[PDB]
């Protein structure tokens, strides 16, 4: 289980860095709710279906992925291990999972993309529409296959663990893509007009924002409260997911994140209608604990857990898993 | 109470064997939910009815049973006591309760059936349609009166207690019926075509699978998440039971299992519409603690608890108990 | 508060007697649910109403009572104090609260009634229709003003505290009215035909049993699960009360019991539609702790708490309190 | 966070005074429910809106306030610090927040009003309609801009912490406005006829009392259970707020109080429809801990938390925050 890795990472990382990773904003209400919400979801499995060729593969944004999952954008991964983003990206490539390269990556995006695999690029909107679009163009020129535009960070949430810790970036970690302003719908349009890559808006929670994202020409959204790190009291994405999937009615891919910690959790998200999930903190636990081989082992365990869960639920494909029904417990 | 027995069994059994017995898959969410779900159910008892002739008997699959209960299939019972299945089967016979002989029994099915009583036989689908049907034919020739086809095990769930324990069958426990593949609806048909015994599909949770089971010629189903040992996050059977009973509308017997630990719990399952229940772990606690006489004492306590509960609720018969209403609490 | 008294009684009483008093049947699910259910109820108070003449009085079964409350039937009160029922009955009389004399009283019913006040008499149905009716006639001849026919005890619930304790009546406590069989609707009719007193059926939880009680000529019912001492898993009366009040639509008085521990709890029961409440265990705590003066002090504290709660909620009368709305919390 | 201040105040204040401040009535059910209720509310934030000019200002009762918040009436503030109400009022003025001067203030209302800022005056109805109206006239002559008529205190709730503590006002704290009777709707009319200031009824929880308040010519209400200090078991205001806002349909300002402990909580109240909130206990923690500068720091932290929350939720104005949707969690 992914629970094994969390303790291993707690042991190795400096306390303040473990807190930067684990923490949420405010009283951590949304952080805790991400888990509570998943725990309340029960799947109604189907029996006696053909499982001779169970596959966890999906096609997303033009490409085959080995699982309905990608590595979430997590800034400054050298905080957790000296190889940082390169270790994660290599493991992701080898697992057939898309890796999201961050605007605030601690290794340059061009170096990360050179690893190969299916890199996506996460955008934070800069000060200058021109620099933002340069970053997009860099990503595209480097072979990234989607732009994950983070839209829930007009500014950063108040992380009281960091404030209490007086936590700051070590001098040996930098924003390697560099030598910020709130995004609007106009910024989305500027991005969409300047790339042929799918634009994916990350941090959508309202139904009318999901519909507007489709109208705006997004190729996907990530239904997300940013891992409980942005508005404290924001609803978990998993609680809005079903309503959002019904509202877009196939008009874009609908991803979800927040608290996904097992293959069963992936199955739950799928059954609620998600195209795929992102996974954040667990990938960093595996990185901290054992570098590249740590993340590879995590991804292999997830792969096995997702296949197991699907077959136990009577699903030979992710599409079938999306047609599962659920029941909320207490 | 059945709680007495659990500690007695914890004291006598080797830790790893107690864990094989107690554990569920994954994070044990479905294991815990089986109990939570029962605990939330309240019965609305009726008063002032004639109780001069209260009976707990039912007719099921051709035969009278003393209680609306059978012993669930539990593999490898010599793990818990040296007399294993023979001790349980004798106690069951003497109590007038059906005993389910397992495909993976640690005493041969013919020896268990020779004990007498009302044996049923649980089938796991083998590799070879021909060997599966041989096992069915053996059971029928031995006098088993129903085939309990387990349909929730295309493969085994990941039991993290066993994995952590590195638990494996002792060399002194074997699958005595021997000298596996996923089941499908085609396998059900092959069984149904080859026996005149009622075929009971164990591990149904979806309403449309219950209806299809009727259409397929099943004589019953067991609404079950396999004691929380198969898909972690599968809904408890008790949560689907009422919906399933309404959907089959008398077309087959509808049994339930998972967490039944008292006569009051039997009453709750009955009031939700179950024809009968299966009981698993408590029977093995009694076996571990005191062998045959242990299981006899358990069954006598259950019998007394079921009669007590029925009469306190104004029910002179199990049919009347099925007409009780319930209310969900928090 | 009534919480003060509970510890005082725990200190003075022998453990096994405190357990006889405190305990419920089975796993004590219904015992705990009585409290949970009250705790979930919130009152919506009204403001700015005339409170110049707030009164807690009600008319019930022909007579004025000082509060919408009576002392519940509790058998064998000499278990708790040497003066037993006489101490409780005197305090009740002095407080203007009806006292329920038990069939299993440890002082004869005629002695208790001689105390004066507003005694009611609780009936358990005997073996012999003739002896049952004699007991009723005795009660009526002694000046009791209602027959509280307990209808939830075809036999006694399994009290595992008592069983574990091997608890039995001390030799110095006897059933003083003596020198039992399940009740039916026919028994109710026999009682109703033989007395002009109001017949009150205690232990009704199903709506159709409440309606039938009206049809049967009951002058009241007590919506009750017998303090969690009868069917373990029976719904709390407070959860059925609103539905029952709507169903009888003024055809009899509807009382409730189970867990009433404050004037606020009385207000909650009133707001849900109860005519009055019974209070059991707290009266015995006060008796154990301080005899007659103990029960008087309890009743004075309740009186003050009920007036306080009513006025804070804008109710000058109990009728107004019945028109309060409520909201369920979590 | 406001949690920092609570411990600081616990350290400095005498135990019995900390209890006078913290406590509620009865079993403190309503006190705890105020927090529970807020914790169950999740906001659905909006993204990608223009936040170039985020403002937390509102217009209320004729005047601009810097935040959608006022300092609640809290009697006898010299209990917490020697400068008492003057320290709080100065900080409030400097923060641009209305300060509610109490009828039971420990510094005279004219001295508090001389501080300047936006003082409101809270009225308790006196014995004598003439003295009540004198107090109103004093407040108006001193420059108070609204009368906050407390309508939930026909008398004081039973504060068991105070009773247990034998707590009484120190001899060095007095009701400085002096040298009481239950309010009715007639008292509201007498106030409304005698002032041109907006009359705000504090302690409304029933929908029909909110509508009647509008009909009566109130310029606002405060939906409130008096911080859990009046009826124990009264619903939290936050649970009635949405229903009340829909019922008045713009006919008066609708404020709420009870448990507001962060800017996120203000956002939640706004999203449920509140015009503004009151904050009580936290202001007294800050006063106790650090006098005037303590309250100033609290108000600055709240201001920053409210702006943060609004912008993270896509709201450039409080009006926009009122149009946010919410979802209840568990
Ligand atoms: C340490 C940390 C840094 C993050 N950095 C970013 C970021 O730069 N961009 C972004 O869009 N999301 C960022 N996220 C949020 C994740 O992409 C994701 O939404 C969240 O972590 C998912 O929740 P999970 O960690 O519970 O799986 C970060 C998350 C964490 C924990
Ligand atoms: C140790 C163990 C072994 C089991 N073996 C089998 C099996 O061979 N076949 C099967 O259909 N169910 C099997 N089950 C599941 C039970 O038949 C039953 O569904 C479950 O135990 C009921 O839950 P309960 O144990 O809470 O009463 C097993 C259960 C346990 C605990
Ligand atoms: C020790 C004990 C003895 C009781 N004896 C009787 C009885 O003889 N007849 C009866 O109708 N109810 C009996 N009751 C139940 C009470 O009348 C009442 O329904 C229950 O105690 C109410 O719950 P409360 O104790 O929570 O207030 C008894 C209750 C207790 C605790
Ligand atoms: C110590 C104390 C004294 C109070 N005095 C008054 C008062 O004189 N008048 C009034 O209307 N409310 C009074 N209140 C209630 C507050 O105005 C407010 O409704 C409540 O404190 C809001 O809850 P909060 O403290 O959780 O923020 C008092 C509250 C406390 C804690
Ligand atoms: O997006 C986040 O929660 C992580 C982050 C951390 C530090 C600086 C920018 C972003
Ligand atoms: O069916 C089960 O949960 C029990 C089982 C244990 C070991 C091997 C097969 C089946
Ligand atoms: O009615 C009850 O719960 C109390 C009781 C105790 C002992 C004998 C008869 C009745
Ligand atoms: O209104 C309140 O809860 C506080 C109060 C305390 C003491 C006296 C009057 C009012």
């Amino acid at each position: 289980s992914l629970a094994d890795l969390e303790r291993a990472a707690r042991d190795v990382l400096p306390g303040e860095i473990f807190d930067f990773l684990a923490g949420g904003s405010g009283t951590e209400a949304s952080l805790v709710a991400n888990r509570t919400a998943l725990e309340r979801v029960f799947v109604i499995p189907r029996m006696l279906r053909d499982l001779t060729d169970v596959t966890t593969e999906i096609d997303i944004f033009g490409r085959r992925a080995a699982l309905p999952m990608a590595v979430a954008p997590v800034a400054y991964q050298r905080l957790f291990h000296p190889e940082g983003e390169l270790a994660v990206a290599r493991a992701a490539r080898d697992a057939g999972v898309p890796y999201t390269i961050c605007t605030l990556s601690s290794v340059s995006l061009e170096e990360i993309a050179a690893v190969g695999g299916r890199p996506w690029f996460q955008l934070f909107w800069l000060r200058d529409e021109k620099r933002s679009l340069d970053l997009v163009r860099r990503a595209e020129d480097a072979g990234c296959e989607a732009i994950v535009f983070t839209v829930d960070v007009p500014w950063m949430g108040r992380r009281l663990r960091d404030m209490r810790n007086g936590f700051a970036l070590p001098e040996w970690v930098t924003a390697a893509n560099f030598d910020f302003a709130p995004a609007t719908w106009e910024s989305v349009e500027a991005v969409r007009a300047h790339t042929d890559l799918p634009v994916v808006l990350k941090g959508i929670l309202a139904v009318e924002d999901a519909r507007r994202a489709v109208d705006a020409g997004a190729g996907g959204i990530v239904v997300s409260n940013h891992g409980g790190r942005q508005l404290d009291g924001a609803v978990p994405g998993i609680e809005m997911l079903g309503e959002i999937v019904a509202a877009v009615s196939g008009g874009c891919e609908v991803l979800v994140d927040g608290g996904i910690r097992s293959g069963g959790d992936v199955l739950k998200a799928t059954a609620l209608g998600a195209s795929a999930v992102l996974v954040g903190r667990p990938v960093m636990w595996a990185l901290a604990a054992a570098g590249q081989d740590g993340v590879r082992q995590l991804l292999e365990l997830l792969a096995e857990e997702v296949r197991d869960a699907m077959g136990l639920a009577g699903c030979e494909s992710v599409g079938a898993a999306r047609r599962l029904n659920t029941k909320l417990g207490v």
